[PDB]
């Protein structure tokens, strides 16, 4: 009852003025617990490997005359201990004042042989047991998880079993990524998180060079910079940090990573799309098909079909057929800006502010083409100059350029194009702009949003639920 | 000078106004460079492959009826030469293509591949096309770290070092990965080691955050959750002085070994470093040049084992010194205090016990090998704040650290679990859920990199570092 606590505190004092140590420096652990599961679930019930003594430690999760039975968890895995009066080697002390010192939460050390019960469950049976590490908190109950778990992320783990899982699966999809493009050549560097200069910036400030940087919104210019270098395969996966709102897809720091293929182009960066998200489903699950809560747990899930190729929708083209207008080029003229205000207001979308071309096209395409499919993933094709700056124009749209978006229920998850390469089209860094004057080949880049990929695949609906540990209010 | 460029800048609009495209969108080449040498390494002087036309692009870096060139592409040289009896003249003029091509252009070239009589590797092209031309003048200081491009392009090692940093890496990931680690991020920005932080200001939370300076209070909260061999390698933090050892941002790498300790830990690093080197050399003794390229080198044995030397026995044994506990009490700081005015090295200001015996530690330990990397064991548990307390020597932590060259590239030590002997409030409370017994170690990427390739500094290690404008 949340006083148990001082309890164990108390106690822990006492066994250290009674001279044991209850933090004991090193267990010699000879097995760990998916091992011995993987080990000895083959015996036959009621069977015991009297003659194997082994070294084994966990968690206990729940403490169940003359014997007592336990829950021992171990990265993600449980035995049991059978503890029988009959075993316990005497001359480490009274049986019962041993283990009626052991609570749920506890982690120790244990001194036992391999076997099991007459039901058939596999345990472990203790000649000796040690206290290792103390829980000195009253633990919750197994299915007693809201927002303890992103606070107390620790506990989360503990508990809720699907939890550990989440987090694994991110993993792999990270190492699947860095071997998918370490396999085709690509070469892994570091750049700078912190530079002198569309998103707004955190901005901190450097003291032994008296000046305020900027923590940096994406990997481009450098990495571009590197393609000019001869490193014509070049990626980075990493944190990178943007100063606007948060929300369920949206967290303050988040990973991403960015590809530069020399002598690459939008079909090349289209195809590889594909076989990487198709691949990596299929590595995680076995098929190209996963299921998804877009509305949550309790409503119905909708299935994802990742087989390739996926659709290819075009900014311009979809928004003029939809709307039954025509946006006449520039964009920006006051014309076209006029149509589209009107566009935005006679659908009863909330307007940007400032109604800038490229800032009221994103809107209209927010509305109208994000939410054409859900079965599949889909692309978002050729967006115009204006809202492209660094893209390589369309070689026969005048206008577009080569760009592509991704999007998986509605929400965007990659984003490449061909890099503009001509100093001159450029119409940002000083030292960027000098680096294409020494001459950027035929470049395309990609960039993921590996958190939000990670949502999909985990089958989340918060960003927050797929980052260990997420950026919260006190 | 700039007129190189304005000419250039002009050739480029003429280009563009003369109907040509001088810089396309796509070329479609069929073989990187690197795969040219491998496939075409073996082919007799003189003699050709003209029925194998082939697409390749690179970089113009040398220009010599026929014409000379040498392309690179990834860190490799070919030779093109070009021969007025394969040209197609039908696509342009043979002389009038050749004569633009300047040093730095980046181009494409339909080809075979061959040999000249003088039995040298080349590419003799049918077709030249502009894929990207250089505009400035290339060479033939502080250009290196600021324009880390043209230092790629010019010294052929500037890459070695790079691609060398790049697989110590890798190698770190599969060791730990091959050993059952776990590879996790926690979170850049932190609501609060010893040094000063990066501040900054999140604006729709309205809260100011600091730049983490270490990732060792969350990878240890995870082991609390049940991960039990977890690691991190990523940036950390550090708004300090700047040199060739230091650097505000650098790349560590901390991992936790739950049920491992002080003991299991150094036996992780001899075993780590050691095959690390064999990895890159083939050898465990590498040469390292202190002092600078211009004077000797002297040579680092990475056999194990590697020394142990204890902190405070050593100091002692050095000065003819007892230091007497606790270490903080005025008779020792004054003892302290005066071994150091005694041998003309610079007070720390503030001088606390535990900045003295580092400085003191700096002096009189950390030049003791420098033919093989050491360990320095043993800290005072008033240096040793996470550090769980020595087992067996009162005053003193489970703590290890590793020196090459008189830098400290390794800090690791058995961690300290009873939440009553640490005298954050998350990390606090997870302590009081349990902590196993655990061992924890941290690499300074950036550092081991700098001997692993010969380098002075810490700015050749690192791609674009942080400089003043
Ligand atoms: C670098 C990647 C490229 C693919 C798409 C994503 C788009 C979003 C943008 C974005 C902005 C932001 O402020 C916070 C975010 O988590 C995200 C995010 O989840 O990724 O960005
Ligand atoms: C966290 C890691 C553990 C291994 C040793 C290194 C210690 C030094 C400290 C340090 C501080 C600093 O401000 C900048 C640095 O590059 C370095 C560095 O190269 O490594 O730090
Ligand atoms: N920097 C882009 C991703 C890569 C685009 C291709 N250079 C973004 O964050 O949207
Ligand atoms: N966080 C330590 C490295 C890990 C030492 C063992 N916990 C440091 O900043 O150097």
């Amino acid at each position: 009852p949340r006083l148990y606590f001082e309890n164990r505190s108390k106690f822990i004092q006492d066994q250290k003025d009674k001279g044991i140590n209850p933090y004991p420096h090193k267990f010699e652990r000879t097995i760990s617990i998916p091992e011995f599961i993987e080990k000895y679930k083959d015996l036959g019930n009621g069977e015991h490997l009297e003659d194997t003594i082994l070294n084994i430690t966990g968690r206990i999760m729940r403490v169940s005359q003359k014997l007592r039975f336990f829950d021992l968890v171990g990265d993600g895995e449980k035995i049991q201990v059978l503890a029988n009066y009959s075993f316990h080697n005497h001359e480490k002390g009274n049986f019962a004042e041993c283990y009626d010192k052991i609570r749920r939460g506890d982690i120790v050390g244990i001194v036992g042989f391999p076997g099991k019960s007459k039901k058939g469950e596999l345990s472990i049976f203790p000649k000796e047991t040690i206290l290792l590490s103390a829980c000195l908190h009253m633990l919750p109950m197994k299915y007693g998880l809201t927002e303890i778990r992103y606070r107390q992320r620790y506990l989360d783990l503990l508990i809720n079993e699907s939890s550990r899982h989440t987090f694994v699966t991110r993993t792999k999809i990270i190492n699947f990524l860095r071997n998918f493009l370490n396999e085709r050549g690509f070469f892994e560097v570091e750049t700078p998180m912190m530079n002198l200069i569309n998103a707004r910036p955190f901005i901190t400030h450097h003291n032994d060079l008296d000046l305020d940087l900027y923590l940096r919104i994406a990997t481009e210019l450098p990495l571009k910079m590197l393609i000019v270098g001869g490193i014509d395969k070049v990626y980075e996966i990493g944190k990178v940090f943007r100063n606007e709102g948060i929300d369920n897809t949206h967290n303050p720091e988040f990973t991403s990573c960015e590809f530069y293929w020399a002598y690459a182009d939008y079909n090349d960066l289209i195809k590889w799309s594909e076989d990487f998200f198709s691949q990596l489903v299929y590595h995680l699950f076995g098929t190209y098909k996963i299921s998804y809560n877009k509305d949550g747990p309790e409503n119905q899930p909708i299935e994802i079909d990742f087989t390739p190729p996926y659709p290819k929708v075009s900014i311009v083209e979809e928004i003029e057929k939809v709307t039954n207008t025509i946006l006449e080029q520039p964009f920006d003229s006051n014309e076209t800006i006029e149509k589209m205000i009107n566009i935005i207001k006679e659908h009863k979308i909330e307007l940007p502010n400032p109604p800038t071309a490229a800032k009221l096209l994103d809107q209209l395409a927010s509305h109208f083409i994000e939410n054409k499919y859900n079965d599949k993933p889909f692309f978002i094709v050729e967006h115009p100059q204006i809202m492209s700056p660094l893209a390589k124009y369309h070689r026969t749209k005048p206008g577009l350029t080569e760009r592509l978006e991704m999007f998986i229920c509605g929400k965007e998850v990659l984003n490449a194009y061909t890099e503009l390469n001509d100093p001159f089209k450029q119409k940002l860094d000083s030292a960027f702009c000098t680096s294409l004057e020494y001459g950027l080949p035929p470049t395309g880049g990609l960039g993921l949003g590996i958190d939000r990929i990670t949502m999909f695949l985990t089958n989340k609906n918060s960003i927050k639920d797929v980052i260990l540990f997420p950026t919260m209010r006190p």
